[PDB]
């Protein structure tokens, strides 16, 4: 049992190359969560090629997840029988989520049990996206198996497991089948996710911006999130830091330079009375906030833009414990919330029916809004759950993968939506009402889209858009990048 001391990097060190910066573009900004010409737009305008260093950092990233998880699994046998399978489902279980990431970003990947390690360049083929999702869910069901109903704060438990079990299933139900979503794959999403809903005995976090506070890492709704060290070493370390901040104004000083901006298209699905998660999520003119530059009595942005606040802990005195340097945050990476089983659950609860009117999905549902403290729906659409979980989890670096998801159930659909998005769009001056306007002032404030500031080259998203392509240096090593996936053969 220094097991433990072997399966505690697969938090942090193991999705490093990820979580680096590569995890910002491509998680949030090809959402068009937020925005920035001068920081890789191409992700949100979908101009990336082959050469971006983000592909290059994010593939390494989930491959790193990979062969550490092989590691520690291969590890169990050079070297108690619980002590083991609790060592072997943690392994699996980032096994399983690095792929469900691959798998809603590039689709076919290569499916690695064994590291080979002899071989520096193994020529492995792609295999088909059946054959992805079917190996995460090997995964998962040893995870639900093994894993413990509690443990200690940063640990994963069998509750996580089951609750991104049931995403999966959920992701799986409408994927490539033809219009409809599968009902038995509805059914276990239903299932896995209630079984969570109603019987883990976790809460939401009573107030929805307590979640991105240094001081409440592992709280109760966090299921799993990347462990990072305070102050950590390079490759321990969240390095996020000074890539969303926007000001040293709410960093207590510390070295910063983000100059993403909250996209228009994402500050307009906050409804109205929407705003503890848009305050919490992006800084907008007038916002305040007590917990943020406390020596000054809080800090209340004034400016016109759209600066994120998420990831933006603020200064190393405003409750940090002064754990907050340059390319070192000391806030964990969510991987999964309750909020987003709840949200899960819901949707798999909708399935094919055009409106959910009743039942527990719905509770769980509406319990998400109640924290917000916005109005219950008494009926649901899938609009309305793409809608919400947007707002929910902005610049949380998850919309795109649920895109994708819901690109892959309902492709025209979603490709129309992304070209209503206003991507690429960006607006002079964000100003707030008694509600949010956009335009300019010009010698008075003119409003809407004649007065954005629009791009200037060809944004017309099709089909072949969506999945991003395999970076390029690893594509002249292994030339089976380019060929059509093949199937895996499973184990038994
Ligand atoms: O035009 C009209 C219009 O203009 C408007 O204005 C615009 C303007 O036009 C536009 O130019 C502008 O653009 C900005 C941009 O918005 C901004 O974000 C960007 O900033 C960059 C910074 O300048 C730069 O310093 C920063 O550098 C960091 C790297 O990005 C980072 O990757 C790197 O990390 C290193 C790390 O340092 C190192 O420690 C590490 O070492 C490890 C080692 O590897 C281990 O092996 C060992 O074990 O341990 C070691 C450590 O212990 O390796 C890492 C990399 O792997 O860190 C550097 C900086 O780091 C530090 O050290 C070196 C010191 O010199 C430095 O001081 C210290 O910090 O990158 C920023 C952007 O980053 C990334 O993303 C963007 C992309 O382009 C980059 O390629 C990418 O790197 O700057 C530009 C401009 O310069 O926006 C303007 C508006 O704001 C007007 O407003 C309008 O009116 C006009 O009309
Ligand atoms: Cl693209
Ligand atoms: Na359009």
């Amino acid at each position: 049992e220094a097991l433990e001391a072997a399966t505690a990097p697969l938090y942090n060190r193991a999705w490093f190359d990820y979580n680096q910066r590569s995890i910002v573009p491509i998680g949030s900004g090809r959402a068009n969560d937020m925005y920035s010409p001068w920081n890789y737009p191409q992700f949100v305008t979908f101009q990336v090629t082959a050469l971006d260093e983000n592909l290059s950092g994010a593939w390494s990233g989930f491959y790193s997840v990979v062969t550490m998880a092989n590691s520690v699994i291969n590890a169990v046998e050079t070297q108690s029988e619980a002590a083991k399978t609790k060592a072997i489902a943690e392994a699996r279980l980032m096994r399983a989520c690095a792929y469900f990431y691959m798998l809603r970003i590039w689709g076919p990947v290569i499916l690695i049990e064994d590291n080979q390690k002899l071989v520096d360049n193994p020529v492995r083929p792609l295999n088909r996206e059946e054959d992805v999702f079917q190996f995460i869910i090997n995964d998962l069901n040893y995870a639900v198996d093994n894993l413990s109903e509690q443990s200690d704060k940063g640990r994963a438990t069998s509750w996580a497991a089951k609750g991104i079990l049931a995403k999966v299933y959920l992701a799986r139900s409408g994927w490539n089948n033809g219009g409809t979503r599968d009902e038995g794959d509805l059914e276990l999403a239903r299932q896995y996710a209630s079984d969570v809903c109603e019987n883990s005995g976790l809460d939401l976090m009573t107030n929805y911006e307590d979640l991105f506070k240094y001081k409440n890492n592992n709280n109760q709704e966090s299921l799993l999130a990347m462990q990072w060290v305070p102050l950590g070493e390079w490759y321990e370390c969240n390095t996020l830091l000074s890539d969303l901040a926007f000001s040293t104004e709410v960093t207590g000083g510390v070295n910063c330079w983000s100059s993403y901006n909250g996209s228009i298209d994402m500050l307009q699905q906050y409804e109205l009375a929407d705003t503890l998660r848009r305050n919490a999520t992006f800084f907008t003119k007038g916002s305040y906030y007590s917990y943020i530059c406390i020596k000054d009595g809080g800090y209340t942005y004034k400016g016109t833009a759209s600066p994120i606040k998420k990831g933006v802990p603020g200064g190393p005195d405003d409750d940090n414990d002064g754990k907050v340097k340059q390319m070192n945050s000391p806030l964990n990476t969510y991987i999964l919330r309750l909020a987003d089983v709840y949200l899960t659950y819901a949707e798999a609860c909708l399935g094919n029916n055009s409106t959910l009117s009743d039942g527990r999905g719905l509770y769980f549902f509406n319990r998400v809004r109640e924290r917000a403290k916005i109005n219950k729906k008494s009926s649901i659409t899938l609009d309305d759950i793409i809608r919400e979980r947007r707002v929910e989890f902005g610049m949380e670096y998850s919309n795109w993968y649920d895109m994708v998801t819901w690109f892959r159930y309902l492709p025209d659909k979603m490709l129309n939506y992304f070209n209503n998005q206003w991507r690429g769009y960006r607006t002079d001056a964000i100003i707030k009402d008694e509600k949010l306007h956009f335009g300019k002032y010009d010698t008075t404030f003119l409003e809407g889209p004649e007065y954005y500031t629009a791009p200037e080259f060809t944004i017309n998203i099709e089909a072949e858009d969506i999945f991003l392509p395999y970076p390029e240096s690893d594509v002249i090593q292994n030339p089976l990048l380019n060929e059509p996936p093949v199937p895996y053969t499973f184990n038994e």
